[PDB]
RNA sequence: CCACAGAUCCCACCCGGGUUGAUGAACGA
RNA sequence: GAGUGGCGAUGAUCUGUACCCCGGCGGGGUGGGUGUCGAUGGAAGUCUGACCGGC
């Protein structure tokens, strides 16, 4: 075993007893895991193993995401927080300084998000519909990163709408494009092109476009900058 | 010896089972 | 001149030589099994489908 820093703040890799390499984050709440993930101690510091198959952000990293705009003390608005798998990892990355506002409109699921956000001062859960930022306007601030993973046909439009509400100028947006929930009939690759055009036809400046394959089928993630 | 009975067996329908479980399957608030 | 303090059944040794280490000893780690509990940890990991009867 060995753990060491990567190009990106508070994100680390492990050399393993066998010789595999897995991503991990520095555990903000030591002894405690959110999904079933492995806890690893090295030189008396505890890391949480970041499974790429579950977290699209880890997936994006392993698919060579240039620069990660989520770091120490970053303010992120996180649309589609779901059960808290990925958002827990951005909690770790961001540390007590930065803040993460987790928007999620499915109660059956915010149920389990609560448990994550109780243990974590970083995370401000919100049972609200991301199509109406008016209904959480009164709790959030402006932000550096708009991380958007929402299952919706008009997911791109929703994201833009939130952006002009809460995204700082020169802030970054990580937008997960879910082809099969925008249209199961269309070709995933046509969809990626047309949704990126929406961002450009607003004024987002496409920085990097990644295809999340192995890890996520018919998905892509866009990193771009709001102007 | 036949006749006729008997009940069984199916045998197939018939019904219910039954698409909201037939089966068999060794326990321990 | 008076009182105290003096081996020993009313009881020494042998083995948990742990490893080896740095300074017989100090400290160190690695060990054993054992007390606690835990983790989430690890366990063909989670039955079966042709026709069941009543008549």
């Amino acid at each position: 075993i060995t753990v060491k820093q990567t190009n990106m703040e508070n994100i680390y890799e492990c050399e393993f007893n066998d010789g595999s390499f897995r991503l991990c984050t520095r555990n903000l709440v030591p002894n405690f895991n959110v999904y079933g993930e492995r806890l690893i101690k090295y030189e008396g510091v505890e890391y949480r193993e970041w499974n790429a198959f579950r977290s699209k952000l880890a997936g994006a990293i392993l698919k060579g995401l240039k620069t990660n705009p989520i770091r120490k003390g970053t303010k992120v608005l996180y649309l589609g927080a779901a059960s808290g798998t990925t958002i827990s990892h951005v909690s770790d990355i961001i540390e007590l300084n930065g803040k993460a506002y987790g928007v999620e409109f499915s109660p059956r699921v915010v149920r389990e998000l609560l448990l994550v956000a109780q243990r974590r001062p970083n995370i401000f859960p919100l049972l609200a519909d991301a199509r109406f930022p008016q209904s959480y306007k009164s709790v959030v601030e402006n932000v550096d990163v708009l991380y958007v993973d929402i299952a919706q046909p008009d997911q791109t439009d929703i994201a833009i709408y939130n952006a002009k509400f809460f995204l700082k100028v020169n802030g970054d947006m990580l937008l997960v494009i879910k082809a099969r929930s925008i249209d199961v009939t269309k070709d995933p690759k046509e969809i990626y092109k047309t949704e990126v055009e929406k961002l450009e036809n607003s004024n987002f400046e496409t920085i990097q476009i990644i295809n999340l394959d192995p890890y996520d089928k018919d998905h892509a993630i866009v990193l771009s900058k709001y102007k």
